[PDB]
């Protein structure tokens, strides 16, 4: 049996109070009937207004990034302060920070292994460039993102972590990997997971889709055996992520 | 007549939610009785619970960095983000990003620009390491800083300009430029901005000091004739920051 999946809102830097109130709203408004993680991550500066206006019992908050360490990182926000205002939930390693921001495989895992350390739950993304899939490296990019984030971590930890399998070329782009292409990375990543950390770890494991998902594509991407869920840009600003959770059901 | 002086407080990557409440309820009792703009920039994820307890009139929030547009930057905040939560001063530049986080000249010039153009009050953060200062060239790097931001600005922009000259051997360790080594600085920054932006501009510009200030050090910095207050760090998470605000008298 798959294991409990998760549906989660990245945001991205998007947002007014106006808008977030009333997308919050429509979120708790939405009643929810299975078991699944629904996950919303706004921007820094909005997480105190969700933290108080976001009530569905299916929901947790997640930041969208963070450091390490408290101290002199002005701009940053880190892991002890995010625990600290009640956030225990965080996206680390998305595709945008890889790219845009210097976050290299080995600082991607250190920072996963810091916040399994400071007991966050990680949605862990990983993901192949469109070149890279050309030449025929998927498998050989993901496996080498994972076996850095593993090489940190105990076994133990694993039980905070959920990956999130995002080809670079679907994400923002209007074009959602299709559900065998998601599917065969998701089933390499889950048995590397089974031989390389434990057949009870895969088990429990989620895996979860993002790039380009939306309220039409996701139950046939959710019905792949080895797909757990999704992370969600641009169809979770709308009022369409209420489809994407019941597509998980 | 000096210009209005500012005291403003850079907590960098610190605080938890008690230890803000009590700190804020420091600032909050101490009387202020002369003219001066207190800033106080909290992380992002802390700024709302600043400004639910933040109540000294003196005062004003600022965000310690920002990204000048919305969109798909995973973990990053916008500057119309800010805006529409009510925050409308950024510090920008600051020589923590430019050394960890890849600022560079052309990077903070175009954001304090995009930060002006967005109605920010923007302390725009300069200053020389301590090789630079060895080799003679503390005015020739001041002053390409300087005017790599000049470069992006109209005139009417400096309305919104404060300069925060921060030597880089100064910050966070325990060495704080003399009165005269500022001094100096502040007069050949303020010089430049008389004859390159105007006269009138350079009246009214405020250039802080920042680099170890503390409660003890404050007043005789501030009596120099072109230091228009600071930017602290250390010292503002600590009740000291009274001491610094009214060394500003």
């Amino acid at each position: 049996a798959k294991p409990q999946p998760i549906a989660a809102a990245n945001w991205k830097c998007n947002g007014t109070t106006a808008s977030i109130e009333k997308l919050v709203q429509v979120f708790n408004e939405h009643t929810i009937s299975h078991d699944v993680q629904c996950v919303v991550a706004p921007t820094f500066v909005h997480i105190p207004l969700v933290q108080a206006k976001l009530r569905n019992p299916k929901y947790v908050i997640s930041a969208q990034n963070a450091i390490a360490k408290s101290g002199a990182f002005t701009g940053e926000v880190s892991m002890p302060i995010l625990k600290d205002i009640g956030v225990h939930w965080v996206i680390l390693g998305h595709s945008e920070r890889r790219t845009y921001y210097g976050e290299t495989d080995e600082i991607v895992a250190q920072k996963v292994s810091e916040a399994c350390k400071q007991g966050f739950m990680v949605i862990a993304c990983i993901g192949e460039t469109l070149q890279q899939r050309e030449a025929n490296q998927t498998a050989k990019v993901v496996l080498s993102q994972t076996s850095a984030i593993a090489a940190k971590l105990t076994k133990d930890a694993w039980n905070q972590v959920v990956l999130a399998y995002e080809p670079v070329w679907a994400i923002g782009t209007g074009k959602v990997a299709t559900p065998e292409q998601a599917q065969e990375v998701h089933l390499l990543l889950r048995k590397w997971v089974s031989e390389n950390i434990g057949t009870d770890v895969a088990a429990k494991l989620r895996i979860l889709y993002g790039g380009s998902v939306n309220a039409a594509n996701a139950a046939t991407l959710y019905a792949k055996p080895d797909i757990n869920g999704f992370l969600v840009g641009g169809a979770s600003l709308k009022p369409e992520f209420r489809d994407i959770i019941d597509a998980t059901r």
